[PDB]
């Protein structure tokens, strides 16, 4: 208070390297202004002493384009490592300003403070902004939640959908779904204006476009299986049905030309979606874009089976069989339409990554390690002149140990070995290490992976279904998109219309007298 | 018994029939015509025989013969080993782990459902 | 304290800091600079690093009498000290030991199978 | 604990002129005529606020 009254500057910026670092362990970025330092270090008395001074420019922008409200979003953390004061400093500065000027500025990236909280993945600040309600009468225009009517426990409310619905570009719903840098993207779709907004899109137009994609793709694999199993099994009966090799006016010719038309429409469409989304992470392609590669491989192998047939290379069976086997394993994508069979495909994806790949690495070490040591012990099989042993080579001793694990065949120990006791000692030691140890420890380790991911498999499923809905919404034309629009115009304040969404609720534990509503008559109008 | 059949067995039997009929065509569509040996050259001659030979490999009966009449002997082994990993290693061992959750939940309620 | 395996006394000694000005020479933790939440600090490595003989890092690792030898390597001047040794010279000497021993078992298998 | 034994076995094996090159920490003037060869660890603390006394360098940046 002595230095400010003596004539210090209250707008000086700190533009140094230490005050704007390149790694987060070398300096401390706070917003470069002496207003932003007093708020980012939890000092409510110096903030209130600075805003009353008439020289304090409260809408200044630093070297990054950030203002006072962008700086509080950047230094925010969770509840565990930071108490609550970023949420309380965001409220004090906004109610003192009194307009929408700070909420709608854009920094050098082109982001408002609402959009920046979704890009960086701040959960507690985004929950505060999307449902903010001011009861005090002269400052009610700054809210995004408005009580429409209330009578006893039953009340109704409106949520503002101005910059959170996907009508504009870089919406808050689009940033959360297509974000790969953050990790809590599946805990941010449980917020109350976003959970109801994804439910309304599924009920009107997304559960019907998803059913039509299932019928066009199930009819595609029937007409590829039947033209590859009822093939003319003769080299003298050379013309395959595909590619229209012979014009003979063949009945059911629509089945084998439907394959060529539909296979190119996938390989063109899926070539674009790999071209736009360009990842570098190995973890991203196994978690977001797995089913874009495997629909692209299955469409290439059908097209490449046509050019090798017209050139007559007798290699086309090795590409059609890999198209039928891969095609019926791709039908497991269409299980996200159900909650019961959708959560079951999440647990398959976690067990293969955590438990099966570790088992298959130790098992191949034992199967190829004991396979040489049994094949190197068998003598030459010429004294019986034919078929004295089944462990004659390395490629035969591996096959006889693979058949002993799954439990097929018979066990013969009277081989042509020169050391019959050492042959039994290496064969019993293989049974203990695999049949007793590894195949029973795999069942015990799957009991841990199931017990952990069963508390999260629902919210991972709703993140996967939310991506499918926003893909169908970018596909349909403009005159469909205006018909399938959510919410209605509501006169909120004096000359203000904001296109809100309505959610009803019942509350019993907290009683109060109702002030600050919109309609006196609590019924549904008309 | 009534809770495990509703929650765990019916989900297993839907994924298993998809793999058994999916790999059953792709092995039956690869075997050549059996006229060059004039009798009984392969056991995967038809769709209704290749399904039966994969059902017997899951429960562990019979014998495994890989010297079929296939025109591509390496591609026949690649589709047969991939079937063993997906069912014998993955699905039949994940079923035991998922029954450990259903038993651990309904054992706190199975007395009052009985009364 | 490292030989007998006393966890709470060893945590006190390795990070001891006296703020009172005339007795600041008795500390082993010193605040180098601090600005707001971000701060830096220095940990004394006089008799705990393996430059001398019977160091504190050597007594904890090669001790067989105690049982909590694996809970004593999570202390803050010892956890970072084992990470820096792995990043400079120990992850490369460990990779060369793998290649000299994997090449050894190939040239013993092939001279015993193609006998 | 098992990986910490492997690191200290490789450190007793390499000769002396490698061991001086792979040395950790730097000399820091701690007090009046005292040099102790310390190790540096950074951290961020949010819950406890205080005014900072008893530091070594006034200028908080990395030197050079
Ligand atoms: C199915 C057969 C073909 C598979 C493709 C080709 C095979 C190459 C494999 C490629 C994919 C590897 C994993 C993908 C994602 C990486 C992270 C991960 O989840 O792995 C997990 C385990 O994973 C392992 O431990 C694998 C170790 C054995 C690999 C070789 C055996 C493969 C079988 C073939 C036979 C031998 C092959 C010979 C080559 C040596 C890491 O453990 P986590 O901590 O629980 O995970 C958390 C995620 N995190 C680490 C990112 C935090
Ligand atoms: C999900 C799974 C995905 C990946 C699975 C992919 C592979 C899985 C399946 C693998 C099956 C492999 C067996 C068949 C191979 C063909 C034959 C061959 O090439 O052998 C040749 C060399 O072999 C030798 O001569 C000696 C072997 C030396 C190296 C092996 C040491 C094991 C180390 C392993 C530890 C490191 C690995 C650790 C783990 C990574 C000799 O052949 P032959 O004996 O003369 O055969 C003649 C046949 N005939 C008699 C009828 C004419
Ligand atoms: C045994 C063989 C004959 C069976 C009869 C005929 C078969 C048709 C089946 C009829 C009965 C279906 C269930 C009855 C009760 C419904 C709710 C339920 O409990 O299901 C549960 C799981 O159930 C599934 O997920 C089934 C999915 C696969 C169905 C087809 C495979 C059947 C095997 C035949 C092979 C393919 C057949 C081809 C046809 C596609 C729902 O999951 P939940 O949340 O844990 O349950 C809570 C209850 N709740 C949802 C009400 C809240
Ligand atoms: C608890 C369980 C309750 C329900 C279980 C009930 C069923 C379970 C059991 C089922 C056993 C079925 C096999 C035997 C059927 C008889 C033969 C037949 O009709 O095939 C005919 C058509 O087949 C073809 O020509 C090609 C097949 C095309 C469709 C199959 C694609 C798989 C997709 C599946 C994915 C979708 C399903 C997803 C999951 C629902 C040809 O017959 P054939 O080959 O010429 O035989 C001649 C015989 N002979 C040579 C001796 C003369
Ligand atoms: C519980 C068990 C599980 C572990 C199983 C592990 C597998 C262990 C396998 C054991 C048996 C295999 C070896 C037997 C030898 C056969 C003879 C032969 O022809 O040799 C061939 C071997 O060619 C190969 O390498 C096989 C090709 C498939 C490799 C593994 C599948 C990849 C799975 C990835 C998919 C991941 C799915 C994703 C799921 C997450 C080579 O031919 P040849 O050298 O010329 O031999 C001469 C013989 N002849 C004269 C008649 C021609
Ligand atoms: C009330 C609301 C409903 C109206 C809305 C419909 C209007 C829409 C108008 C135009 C939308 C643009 C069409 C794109 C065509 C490309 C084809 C293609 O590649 O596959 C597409 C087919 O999936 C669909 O898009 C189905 C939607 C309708 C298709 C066209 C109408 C034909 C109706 C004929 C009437 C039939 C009989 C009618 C019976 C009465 C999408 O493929 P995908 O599966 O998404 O991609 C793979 C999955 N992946 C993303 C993971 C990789
Ligand atoms: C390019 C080769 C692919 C073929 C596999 C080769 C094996 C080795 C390669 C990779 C190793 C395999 C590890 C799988 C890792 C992802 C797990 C997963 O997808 O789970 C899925 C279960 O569906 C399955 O994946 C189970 C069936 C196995 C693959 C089908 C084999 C086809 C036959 C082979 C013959 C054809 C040969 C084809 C040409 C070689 C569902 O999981 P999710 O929850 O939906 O996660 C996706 C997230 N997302 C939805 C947002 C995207
Ligand atoms: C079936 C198995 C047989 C064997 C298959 C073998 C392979 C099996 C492979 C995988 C097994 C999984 C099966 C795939 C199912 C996908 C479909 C789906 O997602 O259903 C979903 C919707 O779908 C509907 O039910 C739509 C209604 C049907 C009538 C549509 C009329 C045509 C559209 C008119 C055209 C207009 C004009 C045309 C011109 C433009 C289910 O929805 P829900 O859960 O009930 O909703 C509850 C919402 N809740 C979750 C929030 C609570
Ligand atoms: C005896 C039943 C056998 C299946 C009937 C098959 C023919 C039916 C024809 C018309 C009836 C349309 C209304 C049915 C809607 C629900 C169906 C259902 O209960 O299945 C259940 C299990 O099933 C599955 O999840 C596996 C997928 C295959 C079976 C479902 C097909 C229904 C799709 C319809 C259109 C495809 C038509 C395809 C044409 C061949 C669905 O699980 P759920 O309970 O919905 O889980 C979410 C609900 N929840 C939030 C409350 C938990
Ligand atoms: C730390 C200091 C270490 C210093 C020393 C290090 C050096 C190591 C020293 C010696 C090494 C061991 C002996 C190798 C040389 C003789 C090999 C031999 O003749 O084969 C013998 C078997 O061989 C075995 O008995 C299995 C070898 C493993 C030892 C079993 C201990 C496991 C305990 C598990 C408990 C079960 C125990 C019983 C399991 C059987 C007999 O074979 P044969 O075929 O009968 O003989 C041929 C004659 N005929 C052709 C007419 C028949
Ligand atoms: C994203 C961008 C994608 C763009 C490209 C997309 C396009 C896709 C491109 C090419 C597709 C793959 C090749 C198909 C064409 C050749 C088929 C062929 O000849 O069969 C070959 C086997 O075939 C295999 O090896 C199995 C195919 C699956 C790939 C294995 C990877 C799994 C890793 C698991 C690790 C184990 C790996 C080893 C597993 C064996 C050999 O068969 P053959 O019988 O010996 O030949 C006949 C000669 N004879 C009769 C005299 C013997
Ligand atoms: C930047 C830092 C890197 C420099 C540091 C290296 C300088 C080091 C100089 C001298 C160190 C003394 C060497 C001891 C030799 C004895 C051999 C022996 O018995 O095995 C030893 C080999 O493992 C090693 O020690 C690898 C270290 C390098 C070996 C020598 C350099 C040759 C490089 C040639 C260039 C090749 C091509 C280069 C390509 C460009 C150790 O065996 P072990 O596995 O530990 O014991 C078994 C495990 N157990 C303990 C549980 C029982």
């Amino acid at each position: 208070a002595v230095l400010i009254a003596a004539g210090a500057d209250v707008n000086a910026h700190a533009k140094g390297v230490f005050f704007n670092p390149k790694y987060q362990h070398e300096g401390f970025y706070f917003g470069e202004t002496p207003l932003a330092l007093a708020a980012c270090t939890n000092q409510p008395e110096i903030v209130q002493l600075l805003m009353e001074n008439e020289q304090t420019d409260i809408t200044s922008q630093d070297s990054r384009g950030n203002n006072i409200l962008h700086a509080l979003v950047t230094v925010a953390e969770d509840f565990k490592t930071q108490n609550d004061f970023v949420k309380r400093m965001y409220d004090m500065i906004l109610l003192r300003s009194g307009n929408w000027e700070l909420e709608t500025m854009r920094n050098n990236d082109g982001l408002t403070p609402l959009q920046l909280a979704a890009k960086m993945g701040k959960a507690e600040i985004l929950k505060y902004i999307l449902s903010r309600e001011i009861k005090e009468k002269p400052l009610r225009s700054l809210s995004r939640k408005f009580t429409d009517w209330a009578y006893g426990p039953v009340s109704s409310s409106l949520y503002d959908l101005t910059n959170v619905d996907t009508t504009t570009d870089n919406s808050v719903l689009e940033i959360i779904v297509y974000n790969t840098n953050i990790d809590n993207r599946h805990e941010m779709l449980t917020l109350e204006p976003l959970h109801t907004l994804l439910h309304t899109k599924w009920k009107k137009f997304a559960k019907y476009m998803f059913f039509l994609s299932f019928c066009f793709y199930f009819f595609y694999n029937i007409t590829l299986t039947l033209v590859s199993y009822y093939r003319p099994r003769e080299d003298e009966d050379l013309p395959h049905p595909l590619a229209l090799t012979h014009k003979m006016s063949w009945l059911q010719l629509l089945g084998r030309m439907f394959v060529l038309i539909w296979a190119t429409c996938i390989s063109v469409k899926e070539g674009i979606a790999i071209f736009l989304l360009r990842p570098s992470d190995l973890q991203s392609i196994l978690s977001d874009a797995w089913f874009h590669f495997v629909f692209f491989v299955q469409a290439v192998l059908v097209i490449l089976s046509v050019f090798l047939y017209l050139f007559a290379y007798k290699e086309y069976l090795a590409c059609l069989v890999l198209a039928m086997a891969l095609g019926w394993a791709n039908m497991l994508y269409y299980t996200r339409g159900f909650q019961s069979m959708g959560m079951y495909s999440v647990m398959i994806q976690k067990v293969i990554l955590h438990d099966v790949l570790k088992f298959l690495f130790v098992y191949i070490l034992f199967l190829l390690g004991f396979g040489v040591a049994l094949a190197s012990l068998i003598e030459k099989c010429s004294k019986d002149k034919k078929d004295c042993s089944s462990y004659g080579s390395f490629s035969d001793a591996v096959l006889e140990l693979f058949k002993l694990t799954i439990g097929l065949g018979d066990l013969n120990i009277q081989q042509n070995s020169t050391y019959p006791i050492l042959f039994l000692f290496l064969l019993i030691t293989y049974v203990i290490l695999t049949f007793v140890l590894l195949l029973n420890m795999l069942i015990a380790l799957m009991g841990e992976t199931v017990e952990n991911v069963s508390k999260e498999s629902e919210r991972i499923w709703r993140l996967q279904r939310a991506r499918t809905i926003l893909e169908f919404e970018k596909m349909l034309p403009e005159w469909l998109r205006s018909r399938f629009r959510m919410g209605e115009l509501c006169k909120v304040a004096d000359e203000d219309f904001r296109l809100c969404l309505r959610i009803n609720e019942v509350k019993w534990t907290e009683w109060k007298t109702h002030v600050s509503f919109l309609n006196e008559d609590p019924g549904p109008i008309r």
